[PDB]
């Protein structure tokens, strides 16, 4: 039966059926957010789920077989693996993150569309030429944090009380909102020089930030 | 008659009028806007646009006759049809808006003069290679918005109620605008994770425009 | 006596001591800011600014007689020239504005050092190939200036009462500050749809101003 | 003796052990964040700090002896040592700034480990081609700010009162963090023609910027 399936998998039809539930699921899954879509078609959508997510496991079921090792060595598939996964967990039990990443199974329609695949891997493929730096910068926010913890925490818990906190608050700065009316100027309140903490932390920041731009934007 | 009507539209005078006039009602239409200005030369303006508007359509007709059919697929041509045609509806009916789509008109100086035309040309020619990106961010938006409304929508109605009402927050959060002191902030008073959200989507959302301008840049 | 002073204006010593007061006027007029120095040093460096703006005329003459029509033809020396001017303008009559403008000769250690000139006149070089765009943009920002006037000026005096404060609320939203929680968001409250006004219009904007990088960043 | 230490210090086995040192403090320095932990592990922490400013310089001289001048002419030695030295400074005299940038010893995990200095390297290396923009840039600022002060400093002191008050604000200003409704707008209030002053100022430190990131782009 192998061939037999494997030539239903690997037909047309199957893929054209997928991707159009995965954008009837999508249009549904936009509805199921109508407080009032939810009291006239609200079971029919929830049933339409169900049947979704079973066609989907078959489907995934159908491909493992027809692919065995080399799906669990596709990046595409196993995304598909993991998301289908997670709309298969209860609805009920444990908390509801998971009832919300349900919808990540939209996603399905860059697995299923190639382009899309080109792009995403196209703008993925960069991300190794960027490690280097990002791996610079991570210890450089982290550094910050630890001095900026210990230096404001104390008189501003909210913003530098934590080291999680100050990393959070810098990263603010980093895209440079509300950094300087909102966190520099009310701390100079106290620490008058706090100005000499923050412009330099901007610079750096800013300068690597556009370096890394250069980079993507040439190698 | 044809050659003859044909010799006036494609003539010298006649762009260079048109453009005069374009310029005019543009200087008009600034003037239109100061209350004082409408108390005193208030209908020389009123008349000098209901003249405009019909020498216009005298032009646009006069076009058309010396093109037939081109003229209904060149898309400068077309602009200033339906630019003119907007115009045409009476002042009275409907709502206002059209009213005020009339300062469309000034968008025909774009047309008539050239340059102009090469570089929106130039700029529109670009569109078509971002599309694929465009496509990719927009299926991203659709979905973190649907997440959003289901996550953020109870307690905070007014910036994730609504599937739209999350569109239109996300989108200021890839502006960058106020999104830490204005919306993540206050967010995270009822749930502290939502740094979780917001950060990843900080950053995919940056990525991709970062890359989308290397792009254009260079390809 | 020409080539007598001709080789005094053009003598190595002549410019070094220009930039050598050049420096100097410029660290005095950073201490004139302060309300203390003032009031010790305070006539000294009012002595020490007539005697320099003396020795400026001078120079400015010397360097006339040395040049003829060509000194009136070099971009560089009108400025100082329209520079060394207006400090000569009496202290009182009119306005302060001119008393203030003065500060602008410590711009001339632009003029009377070489790299300056080649930044600056890199800089400009760039100026030219980015008009055709510019004007674009301008007649852009005159369009919308005009419809937001007449479509939120009623309710909005302050920012769109007027076609000049409908410009500067519109420069606003393009350097993006404050666009949403301080504009559009608050506009909204009164016009549901505002929000297809600047969407849009933040798109148009800020497309150009990418590809007018791509443009500097490439030709 | 020499070569007997000289294939310690330029052994394997050392470097490796310093960088097991470096991230081991660094995960050390995190904890002596949280105060629950300087409760429990509290002194744990405290001494193991100072074995390893201990073992940081026996290991920084060490590397003396085996490097002799060339040590004091390698910028990562100096750093390294410069960092060592702050470390070594008493816990107590003077202020606790010393105390806090002790954490800057974790900077030298950027020096001890290849690559890290790679890209430091790469990224300093474009510093120098800027210097002439950037003495341009830091001429502009402090002409305009000596300007702002004495416009605005005697109605805004908070911003504009003093010439580093206005330097600031202005470098605010630049990185376009609430210049209209924190600073313009309200100074508007009092000066309806300031937004002669910032407009054009945004406009030349913008284009400036975008320049030199070009330069560093392509150059």
């Amino acid at each position: 039966m192998y061939l037999r399936i494997t030539n239903i998998v690997e037909s047309s039809f199957f893929t054209k059926f997928i991707i159009y539930l995965i954008v009837l699921n999508g249009i549904t899954m936009g509805l199921e957010t109508s407080k009032t879509f939810m009291q006239s078609f609200g079971v029919y959508t929830t049933l339409f789920n169900q049947i979704v997510i079973t066609i989907f496991t078959i489907e995934i079921i159908l491909r493992i077989y027809v692919h065995r090792i080399s799906f669990f060595k596709d990046p595409w598939s196993l995304f598909d693996f993991f998301v289908v996964a997670i709309s298969l967990v209860p609805t009920s039990s444990g908390f509801e993150i998971l009832r919300v990443l349900r919808v990540l199974r939209l996603f399905r329609l860059v697995t299923a569309v190639p382009q899309m695949r080109k792009i995403v891997s196209a703008l993925i493929s960069v991300i190794p030429g960027m490690l280097s730096v990002i791996a610079l910068m991570t210890l450089f926010f982290y550094i910050f944090a630890i001095m900026a913890t210990q230096l404001f925490g104390e008189r501003f818990p909210e913003w530098f009380g934590t080291l999680g906190e100050s990393f959070y608050t810098l990263f603010q700065v980093m895209t440079l909102e509300s950094w300087s009316m909102g966190i520099v100027r009310p701390l100079m309140e106290v620490y008058p020089y706090a100005w000499v903490f923050f412009i330099p932390f901007i610079f750096v920041v800013t300068f690597v930030m556009i370096n890394l731009v250069v980079a993507i934007c040439v190698d």
